[PDB]
């Protein structure tokens, strides 16, 4: 019987990849009902999607375009959706008994907030937003212990890969973000594969002078600017190291970053017997998104089969921490624990955007982050969920301000 | 609590690797009990193993070395094993209530009979003898349908790999050699990895000249002569294609042989969504053997962790069927069904031995096997288990004789 899905951020990359794979899978067999779509402010794309999927719910965050949506929707004949606005509309979707699975494809406050509401309503939450896990991992873990039937299923490609390598008979005795997930699943170590970004062959001298244009003009996957800069510094991978720690409870000393430039093996799991299982496919966000929606089952697709003999050659090498010091900073913050990951994420948000806007240089990114981390002091971690969310927000804002102050002091 | 194990073929490659990993796993805790050791005739080696492991049962096939074994074992103080012989001894071990799992590391008839008795006693059978599956696959399927608590767990490295790639939550709802195994496991296709053997890069003119000495001196792994020659002709992979079909109920058109000369990825499974899972490690029979004894759990080993950066490069290519025609013969025999696999296996046993002994040339191997296949006339499959076994043995003998007659004629 059907899989009832809501997509939060339906016009973004995750959202459209999700609708695409749902559409194709549904051509083969009708398994998916799209029950809700939520967008920030892209009222026109949202209308086109509603015309096609006819969800029970439409919600737009920006009440300024609220009226226009209602107007556009009247054209669709035989169609009376519940049309909502803002955070209240998001809460209403997450509390719907009609909805089983929620795809979070938005960033920032909206992304953490909608994750939280989806967890509080005991839903299966398909989560691509690695910054929410890195910054607010303690809050999510706490929430997932309150709301026992809620589950986060990883969509970030490497984390999906890890999850796909597992025996569901063991996964189902635990869940992601739980202490002891790795022990229950007999996980010893993770190989976290990376594209390596555009700068793997550059020298230190070259890196000293690279620009955001260099990072953006020739990326490894056509993506948003921020994640593109993170891929270039390998701070994306550093964030994904912490994401691996929180999702799977794997110790930092058991997470190894490996540069796999062909981007066919998506990541690998070493079990306690030293057997290694890996997941592989062409680079394509459809498989991670689909698995998040079908887990613990798989359904038929019409995706192109992997031609291993055509790919011919897979390569692996260790990243240089001297060339990609952001990786080292992520491990440092992770190992220190506490709210240092919150600080790392927030400070990187600022330093990333400074580099993007040509205000600092490549090695200034890691210098700023490093100086912010050094200025933080560990905080008593609140046992109360409300207080803990407030701590995370306060530390997040402090850390962004601190990064900005460090930039302005030097500049 | 301990897992009680019998090893059939304790002094061969599988048996010694089995005892090696059991010994390491038993250092602190009693994880396994070695209850029984069986060999064909290596009484001196068996005695050394008995001294260490003190099994309840010893068994030798060759009755002519019984008195020798009895005299050796006298030297072991306060040890009173049950010392058995031949097929009757195999039956008594397989029947013992004190034995849970049986490792079959012997070939030919002793391998088939021991497998059969293990199944008849509803044991877990860790099967490394692929020829039994190829020659007697439908008979084993029939037996497994009668003896509903017996399970075959694959130990052949590539088939262990396939098995490990599956999701045990689905595996537990079926069993190897059971109709519908691939449907239940959402299997679409198999990538069956091969070393390629010593002759993989030879031209056709060079290949015409190869000898058994060439195959034996530069092998891809240190192993028995028979399998080394099959690795060189890629008849080993052909046999493994049929093994794949029977174990996993995967159609022949969905099994793709891939030459992966690094021998790190052991095989891969494509599921119906087109996601591919693979299993990898250094070549080492310990992981396949251990997993067959621990499945569906895993236990800690002290094996060297895979260093993928050090490996650095993995390669994949299609084998040339003009150079390795034994592969094509195996697909043809398998697709024909009936007793064509029995005939394939039996004719190969002769042709391999002829080549080993310098009596025929490389392309004569596939020529003889092809001629025996063409000569065989399909037979109605006996419905009775005992009748079917008799039919198998008859056709096996016929095909060896026919192969010999063909060699004799063109000599
Ligand atoms: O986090 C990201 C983006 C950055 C990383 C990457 C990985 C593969 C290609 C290019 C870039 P990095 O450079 O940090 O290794 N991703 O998860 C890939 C999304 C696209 C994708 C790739 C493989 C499988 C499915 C989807
Ligand atoms: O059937 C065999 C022997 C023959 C094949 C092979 C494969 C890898 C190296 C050498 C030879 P083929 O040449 O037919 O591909 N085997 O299962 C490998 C046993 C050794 C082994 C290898 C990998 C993992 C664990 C154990
Ligand atoms: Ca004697
Ligand atoms: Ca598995
Ligand atoms: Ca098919
Ligand atoms: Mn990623
Ligand atoms: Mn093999």
């Amino acid at each position: 019987k059907p899989i009832n899905v809501a997509i939060f951020g339906s016009t973004g990359s995750i959202g459209t990849n999700a609708l695409n794979i749902i559409r194709e899978c549904n051509k083969i067999e009708n398994v998916f009902n799209v029950k809700a779509l939520y967008v920030n402010k892209s009222v026109n794309e949202l209308y086109e999607q509603a015309r096609e999927f006819l969800p029970e719910y439409l919600c737009i965050h920006d009440k300024s375009v609220y009226e226009e949506l209602k107007e556009l929707v009247k054209n669709i004949k035989d169609y009376k959706p519940i049309i909502l606005c803002g955070d209240e509309g998001m809460k209403e979707i997450c509390s719907s008994n009609s909805i089983d699975k929620i795809v979070i494809g938005i960033d920032s406050f909206q992304g953490l907030y909608s994750t939280m509401y989806a967890i509080m309503n005991n839903k299966i939450v398909a989560l691509a937003n690695k910054e929410s896990i890195v910054s607010a991992g303690f809050f999510l873990k706490k929430l997932l212990n309150i709301h026992k039937n809620a589950k986060i299923i990883p969509v970030d490609s490497e984390h999906s890969a890890i999850f796909q390598c597992l025996d569901n008979n063991k996964v189902l005795k635990t869940k992601c973000l739980q202490d002891n997930f790795s022990k229950i699943n007999n996980i010893n170590k993770i190989f976290l594969c990376s594209s390596g970004g555009p700068f793997q062959n550059l020298t230190m001298d070259e890196l000293k002078n690279v620009t955001s244009e260099n990072a953006l003009k020739h990326p490894k996957w056509k993506m948003g600017k921020k994640i593109t800069i993170d891929s270039a510094t390998m701070m994306n991978k550093g964030l994904e190291v912490i994401e691996t720690h929180f999702l799977f409870d794997v110790d930092y000393n058991d997470i190894e970053v490996i540069v796999h430039k062909e981007c066919i093996i998506h990541s690998c799991v070493e079990f306690i017997d030293k057997s290694v299982i890996s997941q592989m496919y062409y680079p394509d966000m459809q498989i991670p998104i689909l698995y998040s929606l079908t887990w613990p089952d798989r359904i038929k697709t019409n995706l192109k089969p992997l031609d291993l003999a055509q790919v011919s050659t897979l390569t692996f090498h260790k990243p240089s921490l001297e060339h990609f010091p952001c990786i080292k900073l992520a491990y440092q913050a992770g190992i220190k624990g506490n709210f240092y990951p919150t600080v790392l994420n927030a400070s990187n948000e600022i330093a990333n955007n400074l580099f993007l806007n040509n205000k600092i240089k490549y090695f200034d990114i890691s210098s700023i982050i490093s100086q912010v981390l050094e200025s933080f002091n560990s905080q008593k971690v609140s046992e109360n969920s409300e207080d803990l969310m407030k701590q995370i927000l306060q530390i997040h804002s402090w850390a962004k301000d601190k990064a900005t102050d460090i930039y302005n002091k030097h500049n």
